[PDB]
């Protein structure tokens, strides 16, 4: 059953259950009443007239929100905090080494930003030029970020995590100008080749772009120098003016683009605008984590994700919050470091990933030993379903039984969240997301279409806009549509499946497309198979997820090998190595299933549903529609070996 809104956060609460009642009916039946007095949460250099201007019809995909209005990003997240809160703590910076932090007051962050944005203009980056950022959690990535959007250049930040090969293609969709690093990121300990990386990527051939490289000595490592290209961050950073006056974008300036994995293909540039986009980021986390001033707020996300955009920097710093950046693991030294972190920092709000609350509630109390937590107010969950049980150890252990835990469904694609808990609001169900946000339509419609109503399953759909929704794919508009509004004609289509139970709260099961999530990662099952079949030895390959109690999913690969190959212990390292390479260590295969009876129907389809029982243990319930029916057989014994 239910969980009870709390004493202590029903006297604080900014929205209570009548206020979330009487603001979600508004923001449905009258969004332009709503958001242009919601929009209001930012300064506007001219002030919108328009708010609301959108439509998902069939070949007029457009979406825009106070589209005649203009803004600095920049200057709402730090200009407009200065008089009054210069000295106030913008980010707290937590090394993987305890021993090294930095509070970083506003108007330090605002110093660096206006100089980096100056650094950035007289290396000749204009508004609209897209810039790579390939960094560790260090607040120099923040200060990168932030100075694009000052200067209306269009961030595309690349988790460190990447292989050359993929920081490589995310340059070339993107026409990327400069990339920014740093020598190495620490994590665990342990260094990470961020600028090795870099110039690896940037010896493919068609690598046309990027004309130079800034790099930040975060480790001091030897590392390789192109001269001309390469530029010391200090260096740069030293000579620019800490004078920088921010110019008007205007509400649809793209702001930045997210490589984002799809059911097809390869991942596409998810872009987002500047007006909309940064209201609903500020709105939604002032809500959702009932933000007052002075709360510490740590988002565990790592930059190089859209959780990272909208709920480590945009939203908070909007907001006039001290937002948290750890430079490290959850669990290392020790499976306590995360709330050692709290306790040390005083941290009020804690915003996780359900594959974080796994890996330390496996350690059990290991995780919470020799901890206080009690200055925690509010527990938040993103990214993947959380299970129940997870769900209440969290709300147990970490939060003391005191916290409410605010699960929070949404996408790259809609920009903040979606459907979620708000803390004074709504009583909580452990593992759903309960209710739609102000301004979120939700429906639920089977396989042809047809919406389901009461309590029932389907197809999550969006059928209306919202401020936070992504614009278009970079340089590809019609794949857009194509991809998110044609399925279900006039309905943003979100991947996702989800039960609404007899209260109307939502239970999101996870991705209904061949979309996988590992560890929190949203990776396709076809880039997977296309990175193992340009392994010279691999003929064909059907890449499944399978559940996995720590990653939630794990990533199962049937491999057919070209004619002529056998497999080896040594073969099987090397091809988990290739795809290691050709993506990231995040989408290196946890099984390799050597087989040569694959499941082809008489067309030439592989028989996925099949593949995916196989790989999930099943033994036992169409094999009509197959050349050869005896492949089920072999691909089951094979399975139990
Ligand atoms: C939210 C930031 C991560 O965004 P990405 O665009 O990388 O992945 C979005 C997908 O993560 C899952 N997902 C995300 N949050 C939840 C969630 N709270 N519950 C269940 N599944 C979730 C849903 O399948 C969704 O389509």
């Amino acid at each position: 059953h239910k969980h009870a809104i709390p004493a202590n956060i029903a006297d604080r609460c900014l929205i209570n259950p009548e206020q979330y009642e009487t603001k979600y009916k508004q923001s449905i039946n009258d969004p332009d009443t709503f958001w242009g007095e919601q929009g209001k949460i930012l300064d506007w250099i001219t002030p919108y007239q328009k708010v609301k201007n959108t439509s998902f019809a069939p070949g007029n995909v457009s979406i825009k929100w106070y589209e005649d209005g203009t803004l600095n990003l920049a200057a709402n997240c730090l200009d407009r905090h200065l008089q009054e809160n210069g000295d106030r703590t913008a980010i707290i910076w937590e090394g993987d080494d305890t021993s090294q932090s930095k509070h970083i007051s506003y108007r330090e962050l605002h110093r660096d930003v206006c100089r980096f944005a100056n650094t950035l203009l007289d290396l000749g980056i204009k508004k609209g030029d897209v810039v790579a950022i390939y960094m560790p959690m260090v607040p120099e990535a923040a200060v990168a970020m932030l100075a694009c959007a000052r200067i209306g250049a269009v961030h595309s930040v690349i988790f460190g995590g990447f292989s050359p090969e993929a920081v490589a293609g995310r340059i070339i969709d993107s026409s990327s100008r400069l990339v920014i690093t740093a020598d190495e990121g620490v994590r665990a300990g342990r260094s990470i080749p961020l600028k090795k990386n870099v110039d690896d990527a940037l010896k493919n051939p068609n690598v046309t772009s990027v004309e130079h490289v800034i790099v930040l000595k975060r480790t001091g490592s030897d590392i390789d120098w192109q001269e001309g290209r390469d530029l010391w961050w200090r260096d740069l950073i030293e000579k620019a003016s800490p004078e920088h006056q921010p110019e008007a974008m205007n509400a649809e300036d793209p702001l930045f683009i997210l490589y984002t994995s799809g059911s097809t293909g390869k991942p596409k540039g998810v872009l987002h605008t500047t007006g909309g986009y940064l209201v609903y980021a500020a709105t939604t986390f002032k809500y959702v984590f009932d933000y007052h001033p002075g709360d510490i707020y740590w988002c565990t996300a790592d930059v190089g994700w859209v959780t990272g955009h909208s709920y480590l920097l945009y939203g908070p710093l909007a907001c006039g919050a001290t937002t948290l950046m750890f430079e490290g693991v959850p669990n290392w030294p020790t499976p306590a470091r995360m709330c050692q972190v709290v306790d040390k920092h005083q941290v009020n709000i804690l915003y996780t990933a359900p594959t974080a609350i796994r890996a330390l509630m496996a350690e059990g109390d290991k995780a919470i030993e020799g901890t206080d937590r009690s200055s925690l107010r509010i527990l938040g969950s993103v990214g993947e379903p959380i299970n129940p049980e997870a769900w209440e150890w969290y709300w147990k252990k970490i939060g003391k039984e005191k916290c409410p835990v605010v699960d929070t469904w949404w996408q790259t694609e809609t920009g903040g969240f979606m459907i979620t808990p708000l803390p004074g609001a709504i009583e909580l169900k452990a593992g759903s997301a309960t209710r739609p946000f102000f301004g979120v339509q939700p429906a639920l419609v089977d396989n042809e279409g047809h919406p389901q109503e009461g309590a029932t399953e389907g197809n999550l759909v969006i059928t209306d806009s919202w401020p936070g929704q992504a614009r278009t794919l970079f340089g590809d508009h019609e794949r857009f549509e194509q991809t998110y509004f044609s399925t279900f004609k006039n309905m943003y289509f979100s991947g996702d499946g989800a039960r609404r139970d007899e209260d109307g709260y939502y239970w999101i099961t996870g991705r209904v497309d061949d979309v996988l999530n590992v560890s929190g990662h949203r990776l396709g099952t076809a880039e997977i198979e296309s990175a193992l079949v340009a392994h010279p030895k691999i003929a064909e390959a059907a890449v499944v997820g399978i559940p996995h109690a720590i990653k939630g999913q794990a990533i199962y690969a049937y491999v057919t090998l070209n004619h002529g190959e056998e497999p080896s212990p040594e073969l099987y390292a090397e091809v988990r190595n290739w795809v290691a390479k050709e993506i990231g260590p995040l989408a290196t295969p946890d099984v390799l299933h050597w087989t040569d009876s694959l499941p082809k129907t008489r067309s030439g389809k592989i028989m996925r549903r099949i593949l995916r029982k196989i790989a999930a243990g099943d033994t036992s319930n169409d094999t009509s529609t197959l050349a050869d029916p005896g492949v089920v057989e072999k691909l089951l014994e094979e399975k139990q070996a």
